[PDB]
């Protein structure tokens, strides 16, 4: 584990990471995509040999021995509120108990159920509340991934408010 476990919030390429294992906003079906995932199949092609996994869980690929945790979160133009909220926390606690299986230090990860998958509405406190109820009990350090200025300033200071 890290001596002192953290939160901290960049705003740049996640497959830029400088953590020891990524988490991918990946699609069900293991497919390279738009946006992060397919920024994370042009870095790591090869983790995605049987990526796919369902809604609400996570499925780690070794790219040499780099670790890929596809996190599939879910599309909120197709779940309810009430169904998606439940998917969305489940996918982090997947990716909670992969960070924890693989032993690794520090992991980069993007917030899940954002972006295409927001159902058009700005899911910043729902998503990131999810990865702190999955990823406060982890003692890596979390290394948050975003892409949008208004973001980066809220995810900072929801990270400093709790110390
Ligand atoms: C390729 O990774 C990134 C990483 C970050 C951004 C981003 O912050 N865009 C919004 C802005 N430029 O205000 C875009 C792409
Ligand atoms: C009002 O609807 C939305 C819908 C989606 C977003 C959103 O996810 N922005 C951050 C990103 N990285 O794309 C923001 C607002
Ligand atoms: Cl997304």
């Amino acid at each position: 584990g890290a001596m002192a476990p953290s939160y901290r919030v960049k705003r740049m390429d996640i497959a830029k990471n400088d953590e020891e294992c990524v988490v991918n906003a990946a699609n069900p079906r293991g497919l390279p995509g738009d946006g992060v995932c397919k920024a994370v199949y042009k870095k790591w092609p090869e983790s995605f040999k049987n990526s796919a996994t369902p809604v609400g869980t996570a499925k780690t690929v070794m790219c040499g021995t780099y670790p890929v945790i596809h996190a599939v979160g879910p599309n909120f133009s197709n779940y309810t509120e009430s169904e998606g909220d439940r998917e969305l926390a489940a996918a982090y606690r997947e990716v909670a108990k992969e960070v924890t299986r693989l032993g690794v230090n520090s992991v980069a990860i993007p917030l899940l159920s954002t972006g295409v998958y927001s159902g058009g509405k700005d899911r910043l406190t729902q998503s990131l509340n999810h990865l702190f109820t999955a990823m406060d009990s982890t003692d890596a350090d979390v290394v948050i991934y975003c892409r949008d200025k208004e973001w980066e300033k809220k995810i900072s200071e929801a990270i400093q408010m709790r110390t």
